[PDB]
């Protein structure tokens, strides 16, 4: 299960770099707000403070969503019941 | 399993269609941006760099929203378990 | 099941309307304005086209949300399945 | 079950807390706005009347919502089922 949890880590880390990449590139946007816009629109929040100006970028952010968004999901989901919920049973436990 | 993922393939793309043709004609928005828009809304990013403005539009948005989600949502889960996960295992075996 | 439905359903109206009365009367918006708000806050799609200006509409949203959430999620769960899906089946079987 | 719902009801609170705290201090909001916010993240909502403007706290909102949704929509579902549905339930036969 640890190996469940890297695989779908290492791929979510991967399909981040790719929005960082492109929307630092083509939207013009500092790395760092390409992350945080990358992160903020597959984990479906989206604030809008960022949002694609131009048609390349409306037409990647369709297929960035619908690609992205099983898998940003599956990560967190993995996330809460393997490593979250192991860590909150242990700590009603003194060693 | 192919033809579960063939039906709902198109019955998005007839959703996300529905959309582009009412935001376009009703909104005003070019047709590009309509389905940008409709994609944003039925996967709840919702940046609202795009938002209905007209009371027919606005009422509009309320059922496509409960009628859409539904659907997007079944095809996106049956794209990332059928599609995206298969291939992911393929990848981590040479032929 | 179209009393598991119907119930899902009814409570899914009187908590739009609940949103609706609180949003018109203490944020002021127009009836039709509350109703597209509370729609999308509940939906999580949140354009913010309109978000609560005053402190208790603040405190108001906080609570709703959190009640509001599953009730909305679990009538479009019950939607799709008890309703869209058998009229999809039925469209695919002339009579 | 009481108990299951108790350690995710005050989990949630920590964690609705830590963001309060964060953002007000980090991002300068007053408490409540940080609250509004922090809830408005983690739901995924989103309106974006409020996002983090410093990289610091763009950075802290990546890691807050990854960490804090499995959460939050642990609590929430859970408070359907278990206190949500019995009440409505209940409210179907006159004692
Ligand atoms: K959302
Ligand atoms: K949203
Ligand atoms: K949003
Ligand atoms: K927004
Ligand atoms: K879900
Ligand atoms: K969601």
């Amino acid at each position: 299960k640890d190996k469940e949890f890297q695989v779908l880590f290492v791929l979510t880390i991967l399909t981040l770099i790719s929005g960082t990449i492109f929307y630092s590139t083509v939207e013009g946007l500092r790395p760092i707000d390409a992350l945080y816009f990358s992160v903020v629109t597959l984990t479906t929040v989206g604030y809008g403070d960022f949002s694609p100006q131009t048609d390349f970028g409306k037409i990647f952010t369709i297929l960035y969503i619908f690609i992205g968004i099983g898998l940003v999901f599956g990560f967190i989901h993995k996330l809460a019941v393997n490593v979250q919920l192991p860590s909150i049973l242990s700590n009603l436990v003194p060693r």
